[PDB]
């Protein structure tokens, strides 16, 4: 790993000490009545700070052409990296990737065998690490203008014990689903990525440490713990994302791993006093070094999970930005220096 890729490592490591980056999924590409505007984030709009993660997805690399899966050009995703990490914020990447052997989305969960076609010796194994390789030279030309790779969390394969994706729990082995990993690894390896960590990130599914690492692939390749936990009624969130925290935070111990909520949120944010009144009370217990919340869907004004101007939540967004608990760009960490003495 690059230095300033170690350095990130090290600094999600003491995230007890430092608080939990805030951070937002496409928080520079667009947001609620607007794609595009220089500068502009639904986030900054509505709390004067950028957030301290921003996330992006890598969906259609795959397919060699122009765009990805939300229709954000790959030259623009490869801009506000540079402009994210410029200002010192943290990048992640998620990935969802099309479905090798049917030719549908990521949520195409029509064949049970698409994982077993991209094994060794399936059909689809070489195109599989084209695919693959077609993600490692995008992450190798996230530079800066100086020629400094950029750190990424890169966070493929996600929320896999849920059968959604053709990934997914009921779509594969444990041990099928633990070989795309050590491909994904592989490749990045030998393509040179050395500006990757790698997260982990099921959804709720689990009920203890045992069953969220079933399908872990190891500490060799996972750098970050995470979990996708999203609000759908609000007693059942605070029990299961208080259990899935409590899993984290053990399994992190455990295993020597900084941990995330990699994604949470609550449609349409309609709880006016969500932010502090729901998700601080809960992550504020946990040594979590980032929250992220999904995309402010231009393409469709009810599907947002961070605030915008005027939003019936915006305030109480204001005030929980405020936490001391809560990193934003400007706030006291330097994700990319290295502080040079050992954990004691
Ligand atoms: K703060």
């Amino acid at each position: 790993k690059t230095p300033e890729t170690v350095a990130l490592l090290q600094n999600l490591k003491q995230a007890e000490r430092k608080g939990i980056l805030f951070g937002h999924h496409d928080d520079t590409a667009y947001g609620i009545g607007w794609e595009g505007d220089k500068g502009r984030s639904d986030v900054k709009s509505v709390c004067g700070a950028y957030p301290g993660v921003m996330s992006f997805d890598l969906g259609e690399i795959e397919l060699g052409g122009t765009h990805n899966l939300d229709k954000v050009s790959f030259a623009h995703l490869r801009e506000y990296i540079i402009e994210q990490y410029a200002r010192g914020g943290m990048i992640s990447l998620s990935w969802h990737v099309r479905n090798p052997k049917t030719g549908g989305d990521s949520w195409d969960v029509t064949d049970s065998t698409v994982v077993a076609s991209v094994m060794q010796g399936g059909e689809n194994h070489v195109k599989m690490l084209e695919w693959i390789d077609r993600v490692a030279d995008f992450l190798l030309s996230l530079k800066t203008k100086e020629g400094v790779l950029i750190p990424v969390v890169f966070r493929p394969w996600h929320e896999h014990t849920g059968s959604w994706f053709w990934w997914g729990k009921d779509l594969c082995s444990s041990e099928q689903y633990k070989t795309l990993w050590r491909m994904t690894n592989d490749r990045l390896r030998l393509k040179g990525v050395n500006n990757v960590l790698l997260a982990y990130s099921p959804g709720m599914e689990s009920d203890t440490v045992e069953e969220y690492l079933e399908r872990y692939p190891g500490d060799d390749i996972i750098d970050v713990l995470g979990t996708d936990v999203y609000q759908f009624e609000r007693s059942q969130y605070i029990k299961q994302l208080n259990k899935m925290l409590t899993i984290l935070t053990e399994a992190g111990k455990k295993h020597d791993k900084p941990i995330a909520l990699t994604e949470t949120g609550l449609e349409g944010i309609p709880d006016s006093l969500w932010w502090t009144g729901t998700l601080l009370p809960v992550i504020e217990k946990y040594p979590l070094s980032y929250v992220l919340v999904w995309r402010n869907a231009r393409e469709k004004s009810t599907h947002y999970y961070a605030p915008y101007p005027g939003q019936v939540s915006a305030d109480d967004f204001v005030k929980f930005s405020r936490s001391p608990k809560i990193l934003f760009v400007g706030d006291n960490f330097e994700l990319y220096k290295l502080e040079h003495h050992h954990h004691h």
